[PDB]
């Protein structure tokens, strides 16, 4: 749906790069599958948004009306960028599958919630695939498996099927420094319970962002000229 | 008794009034002393009991080791350089959208003692002192914007209360600076004395001096050796 | 049976009495290890339940990683840096104040299983093992200084014992130098074999390496294949 993209911000998808500067300008005050756990955060009790949660919120309203948004983990991105290819390929080599590029998608024309699938699989899922920076990590995963997988990984993964509108995904890790055993991944099923979640809270999200914006004098979308 | 730069001066062999914010000087007459930024600690308290809390225990070796080493570390450079580079543009911003004027305060001592102080970004005309901060991250910014006062950590407060306690003023303006906001990039509120807190003061820190006082005197120090 | 440098050089290539602390080998050799200043993990419990706590696990999967992979990652580097540069001076005036002559120890392994060890500070003349740190913070320096033992962090209690039981010594040399003190920059303790600790060491660290069997099994490895 590039016209609309391309109408709203004057990117043209078809040249972005998960790293090209434009695909940060599209991730601008969006709320994304990587961090959507701190939308859904709970209070053990009460109301009251946890802090992981106002927090998320204040980062988000500040990517709008400064139009920036800082930089993370410098080496654990570059250890990515370093590797993706290999584990691309390792993974279909061995999934039996074959991976596409997909650029960024987001849920509808409101623009407001968006997922950068790591690949589109040939028998329709998508594919979520990390080099994880540390050895200790892809262990974790490859001898606990999906009860390893954390609950903030599950978040992104249930949110790219709720974006996408897809029913399976694969969740993958890539550790070349491995002597053997170095790819290892699953499948994930598309849950309601999840999808229920976001339906109920996403939504709410939005209006209070809204809410703010409006009360210090801007508006949602001013971050893309 | 009254602090006066002469004080200073054959104390230390530092001219106040050249001093500024940041300077080598400005960090050399912050050496083993109680500044407001970190008083917080200082009046800490257990849930229960008597016992000085971690953090406060934690502040205690600090402040002794920079009597012993009379040097100290740097933390979080970044941050510190970013509230350093944009604190003048933030002053101004201030000056205008408050209308009030402001003039540049080192650093000011509760007593000939040295052992207390802080460091006002600034003094007003309508004698209001003045701290302001340039979050590092904008979410900070935004958190305060939005949040005002009640989104301002114990820790601020302490700071305020502090500052007011060591000048004796009766309010404190405290502000937050944003260079890379679009508009609107300054916003503040105003604080006002709190008996409370003076009280606690009173009598925490004096406390908190002696038992410094006995720990230097049994590895044979003293305070004031870091002006040598 | 006993630990000797045929096995390693028949097992590994290398010439042990060759090897210097921070030497190449000198890391190869600890790969996979349990060494004395990360055994904390492995010796945690939950304040109730039979379940691993998080460090525990971490740990676990760390040294999993470091058969599997045959290399370790760089940590604590500006720490590393700083006592690096320090190591000497501090040793020297250990000897001169303890009185002790004090003799390199690279790495030593509990027993020919090489799945435990430790590289001690130094050998002392008395029979004493040392552990002679520079900590990072002159905070921490002063934490000792004026609290000694009652004041030495868990982990640094259970690296102190884990060394005795590797080695099979008494006592042992707990010393901090602090290079920025004007004075007074060097303190130190004597540690004397705790039991207790012996104890939990026997019971505990051998479940610790059945299950690290059993893991690496469940993928194909068998420990040592680091030293292919």
């Amino acid at each position: 749906t590039p016209d609309i993209i391309l109408q709203r911000t004057g990117i043209d998808v078809r040249a972005v790069e998960q790293g090209d500067d434009a695909w940060h300008k599209l991730r601008l005050g969006v709320i994304t599958a990587s961090e959507v756990h701190n939308v859904i955060a709970k209070p053990r009790s009460g109301k009251k948004w946890p802090d992981m949660k106002m927090s998320y919120f204040h980062t988000l309203l500040a990517e709008v009306c400064t139009g920036v948004a800082p930089e993370v983990n410098a080496k654990a991105l570059a250890w990515g960028k370093q590797y993706e290819n290999d584990a691309r390929t390792l993974f279909e080599f061995t999934s039996g599958v074959n991976v596409t590029e997909s650029p960024i998608i987001y849920r509808d024309e409101s623009m407001r919630t968006a997922c950068s699938p790591d690949g589109l699989c040939s028998d329709g899922n998508g594919l979520e695939l990390k080099c994880p920076f540390t050895s200790r990590d892809f262990m974790k995963f490859r001898l606990g498996g999906f009860e390893a997988i954390k609950s903030a990984y599950m978040a992104q993964v249930q949110y790219s099927m709720w974006v996408t509108r897809k029913n399976a995904w694969y969740f993958a890790n890539y550790d070349p420094r491995m002597k053997r055993e170095g790819l290892h991944y699953v499948v994930i099923e598309r849950d309601e319970k999840y999808m229920a979640s976001f339906d109920e809270i996403v939504p709410e999200f939005i209006e209070k962002m809204d809410e703010a914006l409006a009360e210090i004098g801007f508006v949602f979308g001013e971050q893309w000229r």
